[PDB]
């Protein structure tokens, strides 16, 4: 009845408190877990098919789509703690371009403004997981959820550079895509009310 | 030493405020410039200009001589007349916005940022927010507002906001220091960034 994308930035809690609701609200619900370079690109496809999309990617003027905020969530720069910006007892962005960065997407197909690669040389991965192997082992630097890397801090296993430019993880707002029919929905307005209060929590 | 700081009107006074005692804290001598943030960025990027930091909403990375960070944040608004036709849409859309005419800031000749370039097709542009506001409250059109400009007009029913559905309680907008990039190893500047910060977030929750 209902076919829902989530990017791999959304917190895991976030995915069930969308399940319970929808649930609730619909007969069947199906959901798909996508990298946020592969959300928007999923859901423009004729045959794809998707009425939501919860995404952080950012992209205005979407066919048969509209575009909502349901909150927010923390993403931090990250780089093996021996790697020589930790050291640096000052930290900046403007510096990291010169770096090696390990980012998301592929070569081909274009990158928001958002999760477009900073730096000249860059290492592309499909999931987090490939990006943190390669980060953890210094091969570079680059930019994560919070939840995905909440344990690889407190054991030390990595380090963050974000620390002076957004303090305590940089804020990313949480878009919601939404097949232009659900707007008049009662089910769906019940959704995002619901969603959005729970999202607030963390 | 000598400190020439830049806010936008997107800042709002209290916000200003905070950042304003911090910075007479812990520098000497302290100027205070105010532009909208269309020309914020372009203020700063005149050599001439000679302003250390400059706090603003406007995004654009890889500036010369200045780096970026985060400093807090503010609400804006999407706002029209309350008997504009979006207002009788109990419910609204960002898509539909582009068919009506928008108030907004900026020139219209001039590039204009991701975040400020304006949406409609059919533009009518104003130097600062008041002009907005006037043309806004005479249903010219629509317009984005800071929260700060438009809570007046709206407990008086004055003015309308159509972007609850978008953003209920307004649309969080990041305030960003642009910081000269010699300020970076000096002390002064970060006690500055560690104690505006702390300020405007115990500010923010009250
Ligand atoms: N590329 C990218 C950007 C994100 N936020 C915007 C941002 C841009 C620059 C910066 F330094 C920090 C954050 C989040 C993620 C994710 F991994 F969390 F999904 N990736
Ligand atoms: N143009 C503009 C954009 C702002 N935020 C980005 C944004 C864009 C669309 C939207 F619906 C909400 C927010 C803030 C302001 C200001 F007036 F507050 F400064 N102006």
């Amino acid at each position: 009845n209902l076919r829902v994308l989530l990017d791999t930035a959304i917190p895991p809690s976030f995915c069930d408190t969308v399940s319970s609701v929808l649930l609730d609200d619909f007969n069947m619900v199906s959901l798909i877990r996508t990298s946020p370079a592969d959300s928007l690109a999923t859901i423009k496809q004729d045959n794809a098919e998707i009425d939501i999309a919860i995404t952080i990617d950012e992209e205005l003027k979407i066919s048969r789509f509209n575009q909502c905020v349901l909150g927010y969530t923390k993403a931090f720069v990250v780089a093996h703690p021996q790697h020589p910006l930790c050291n640096a007892s000052l930290h900046s962005i403007a510096s990291l371009a010169n770096y090696r960065q390990i980012s998301l997407g592929s070569r081909s197909g274009q990158h928001s403004n958002l999760l477009r690669p900073v730096s000249d040389k860059v290492l592309f991965v499909e999931n987090f997981d490939d990006m943190l192997r390669l980060v953890e082992a210094g091969v570079g630097w680059g930019i994560a959820p919070h939840y995905f890397v909440e344990e690889r801090l407190r054991n030390g296993t990595l380090a963050v550079l974000s620390e002076l430019y957004e303090p305590g993880g940089i804020d990313t707002k949480v878009y919601c895509y939404y097949n232009t029919a659900l707007e008049s929905e009662r089910s769906f307005l019940r959704f995002l009310e619901s969603a959005r209060q729970r999202l607030r929590e963390l």
